[PDB]
């Protein structure tokens, strides 16, 4: 993380830069970025996931300089989000075939990581606001998971109990939560997953690419107790061992974030 | 002067027991033309609800929408079949269709069919005297979206002849292994302004919102397959427009 | 061609016509038959589609003359959530699976005009003979496999002129605008799109649309939306009929 | 130096042609097609025949003659497609069943579709899959070729100056060179690529470069090229052969005044 | 450096086609790696040399222009990959299709990327395997760990050698790069099909927001690139990476700035 101010005075800009790294289970201390194997056929009746398969959401917050020194004044200043700039980074890691995976035929290489994928980042000045969705409303989720609380069939679709605050790195499991689109005023958030056996992973790099955060009124996230909030999911797809076992490979996301300061009233 | 309404609609994929809402009873094959009875849990149908708003008429202006709870395609260690020896669970794949409907009168419907001779189960409502034309175009078959989960999805298409009142938009892809692409935000708006910067005015101080998201087929450690739909956000913005 | 001076819609549902093998497979072909050689190479009538087509008559609005003056339209695909039917005919995908959806090579084709579409004759095989009730490329040659500049012809016959024969002419059609794409391979993907927001304009660069030369609109079509795969894995080709609503407006040009 | 465009009676034409694909053409009945595909040779031993290889086609249109010393005609726009594309909806005719009591297989497959339109034959660029490929009389590919000819080996340069005697596989358009040229293509290759191809006489490629000047035909020629190799079609006993269709442009010009 | 006017009056182009660095196994198999081997246990990683793709870069030197100085400033860069078309030699070397077919078209994983710069591209390490032996030739991350399969900070690099920083080890550094344009796109996957467009028509600009591109503030101008498109199965089932070179034309202008 460096939080620095690129120039001051009232058109201060300060330019965050982060990587956040991804929580995808770590198996063992040599596989950090990887799940534990997946394992297949649970019936709904008795599927209790280990916590090191399920990759989680990542997730930190950021604290900004302190802009105000009297508070009892009529405006305030809050450091507000204009745009980011946001890549995955280590694609290239990828092209290792060598290592690990199954060969695709005889004397072939090694198995491209291929497959389900979800990519996602969200930027706000409030922790993300996420929706609570499971694909089996009987699934027992492990101790350091957080996952919907008394969950129903309704569950299965949609249960508006399960509502909550992105706020712990590495225990909202991917799989069970969902941005919120009823709330998130003060976030912006972007993802896609694509999903298949041979889904082929596609990803794009460049630093002359930005998103705009601001509103239809021109106004970006405001960081509230002057914190900024980024957080990620990239699950890049399947690796598939020697075996035939498969676990899931993430890669981190960088973050360089423009802010400005933004006058609002107390 | 303005107002926003919105909604979560749930999916109606058939329901085959208390346990699996969200997903359809096991998907029969290879029935003849002839003898196709398919029941009533295997059938996706539309969802639609009709939002009452404080009653000069309230006008459409724009909606956001999306799928909610497309992660939990991730759970690959629940009821899927391998994929292989020792590998994880099969993802959900196979044929789709995402659509949305935002109107001031229920979204009108034209039947089309697969198979005419289909005879379908009480509970739903399905094209009224059916004829080798329901295969292609027959015009006799006109609906409202007047019921949730009762129009199977199978039947019945949005009319581009009517829905004067109603903007409506859908995609479907087909295949055994097509994979699901969906992407969530709350950065995009659709405008619902026609050509003359006119929206969907609520005729009886009501706003209808339509859905149907098939994100693909299930399989099982058996081999059986179902579908698999999600609920569908609506966060729709109305003004006041005198008549 | 003068000023424009007013406006009528005219619309229409137009059946696809991809061979209706029997009275029950209305917007199916007969079973697709495979390997015949070249040299005799004889496609049944019902097996092969062909471009759907319907003339619309307008008011005779008539130195100087009115026409009708085609300047928008707003089409699509009908029926296509019908493909969800995998409880019907299809052969399973696999033991306890589901039916197998339509997929395959696909051709989805419009064209709005004030005359016939105008079309060029190109063959997969040109010793090809084809049956009774189709029109297709007279006297061809080898050099009908590429391109042979005799096989010009109008779309002026419904359910004549077979798909597999004749593309638009890029060459001709002055007054007709047309519109498609071929999709094509075993297993490819239909990806079909519905919305009633979506206009295409039907101007050219100098803001005018086709004019209807005899107070006639003409409409065409082909939307082949793949193949069906029986139970006993014998393919049809399926269609779906296509909607069109053209906004037309009187336009004053020079006899 | 380009000077103004000029305007007036006969300052705008317009021509139309169509040009063929060389795909090989195996015998007198088979237009339109390769030889059928060899597979596996040792790059040490690689003799593809003639009729097996697709070819760049070229044509050379001629414009009213303008005096060369002063104007010169100007390319501004092409409408292009490629024709007959619906003939890939013939699947009784000896293409390989899918499976039993199927239709034939579709063309399906490496495709590759490109077209040029410049006022000088297009410039292009040798690069080969195996430098000690032993090409056949009748085509010309890279001469005296190098290890390096499989990457980047400048010597093999050459003018599209010749119909069907270029093959596709030997030769690139040359982004070095091709001043007076505008030229577009798209590779896509696997065994199982779909074709995915467009019809309409409403879409024009604008030929007009950043300074709003198009290809300036030279002496009064226009030079139009193409390779329009759309998939592999495979025979019932499992060969597969090429399968190539015509391309048509219709190309505006514009008088321009020069020095 | 402040960045005063761009300096106007009676502009120049330099052009470069940068070689692939797939490893060249031999002296016949310039532009494919070695055989890949695979199932090596995380633990026991020893990639070979010549099995491994490379970045590939140069320096082009520009001469010196000169209280306010001139500096070269890259304004446009046309580029495009070189040789597209020789992966329709289906004949040579590939394993067919099937009994009687054509040979097997380069698909699976390919990176393409480039990058323009008035300094060496700044890289940043990540490893699938920590434990990756990797050969003498090669620059890869020092005193990897764990977190090395993530991110770890320590790995910094310039690209500041040719055919040595292995593709599957550095990306660039979007921390970095300040005075770097750079583009890329991963496509993983075993059966991918590759798609390649070429076209002169395309310029991307390398303007920053403020309408300044790269600076060659020590009168040199640096391309990068990696453009590994494929896979090549050999008739044994042996797989190579093939991989071919790419063209870059960049427009350079005249830019004022304060010493
Ligand atoms: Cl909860
Ligand atoms: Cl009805
Ligand atoms: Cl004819
Ligand atoms: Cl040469
Ligand atoms: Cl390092």
């Amino acid at each position: 993380v460096e939080v620095l101010e690129v120039k001051t005075g009232v058109d201060a800009i300060t330019e965050v830069e982060c990587f956040l790294n991804p929580e995808m289970g770590d198996p063992d201390e040599n596989l950090r970025g990887f799940s534990l194997k997946l394992s297949a056929e649970n019936d709904f009746s008795s599927d209790s996931p280990e916590r090191k398969m399920l990759p989680c959401y990542s997730t930190a917050r950021i604290p900004l300089p302190n802009l105000n020194e009297d508070l009892t004044c009529g405006n305030l200043l809050m450091w507000e989000a204009v745009t980011v700039q946001t890549e995955v980074i280590g694609i290239t890691s990828m092209l290792n075939l060598h290592a690990g995976s199954q060969k695709v035929h005889e004397h072939g290489g090694g198995k491209p990581i291929q497959g389900s994928n979800f990519h996602f980042f969200a930027v706000g000045g409030d922790p993300l606001e996420m929706q609570g969705v499971l694909m089996n409303y009987r699934t027992k989720y492990p101790d350091g998971t957080i996952t919907p609380k008394n969950p129903t069939a309704q569950s299965q679709v949609m249960n508006t109990d399960h509502k909550a605050y992105l706020d712990k790195n590495n225990a909202y499991p991917v799989e069970c939560w969902v941005p919120d689109p009823s709330r998130n005023e003060n976030t912006r958030y972007f993802g896609t997953f694509t999903g298949g056996e041979n889904v082929p992973p596609v990803l794009h790099v460049t630093n002359t690419a930005t998103t705009v955060l601001l509103d239809e009124q021109g106004v970006g996230p405001l960081c509230k107790a002057d914190s900024l909030y980024v957080s990620a999911a990239d699950i890049c797809g399947l690796f598939t061992n020697s075996s035939g076992t498969q676990q899931w490979r993430g890669l981190a996301r960088y973050f360089k974030i423009r802010l400005r300061k933004r006058s609002v009233k107390n």
